[PDB]
């Protein structure tokens, strides 16, 4: 009982069948999810402990920034048709919280032409209905789970990651018990 119900992690009361395997939300608006990924990079030290087979999905939500907010939900979408979440998400978080050059839509676009994904090509998947499905995705899957606060994670629709049971006093320490729960939850 060195994990426990409650502690390390919570059991949903409602499980969400069909779900992802390993489900992650986030918004670029949102301070600790800064801190997940680009300081402490929780979502890559989860997929190097993760069982071969098991594949990891990251949503972006609407509930914070507004306007803004959306439009960086639909970015996102942009950027999973595309492939190059690797390349955007970093100039992201830095144009919304770092120095804050980030405040339409147009702004949004602008780091991914930096990011090199020609102007044609953003702008025909930010109009596509491919896109548009990808949204719905992201939306449905935070209402399956009352999804109301990020930071968070899900492992088979049944369990959700509690870092406040986790030592912060070391930042490297405090990865690993992340990841390595995930794991175990996986295993489970
Ligand atoms: C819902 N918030 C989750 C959470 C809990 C603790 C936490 O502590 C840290 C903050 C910054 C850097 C390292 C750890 C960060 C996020």
């Amino acid at each position: 009982a060195q994990y426990e119900d409650g502690k390390q992690y919570t059991t949903l009361e409602k499980p969400v069948a069909g779900a992802p395997q390993v489900l992650e939300f986030f918004s670029f608006f949102c301070p600790h999810c800064y801190q997940f990924e680009e300081v402490l990079h929780i979502s890559d030290n989860v997929k190097k402990k993760l069982p071969e087979g098991v594949k990891m999905t990251k949503y972006h939500v609407n509930f914070m920034g507004g306007d803004l907010g959306k439009d960086l939900t639909q970015a996102w979408a942009v950027a999973m048709a595309l492939g190059v979440e690797d390349k955007v998400t970093v100039p992201l978080f830095e144009g919304v919280q770092k120095t804050q050059t980030i405040r339409s839509a147009s702004d949004i676009r602008d780091v991914f032409i930096n990011a090199g994904i020609k102007g044609e090509e953003y702008d025909a998947a930010w109009n596509s209905f491919v896109v548009k499905s990808l949204v719905a995705q992201q939306e449905k899957a935070a209402a399956d789970v009352q999804l109301r606060g990020v930071p968070a994670m899900f492992v088979n629709g049944k369990y959700q990651l509690n870092p406040q049971g986790m030592d912060t006093s070391n930042m490297d320490v405090f990865v690993q018990q992340y990841a390595d729960t995930v794991k175990y939850l996986s295993e489970k």
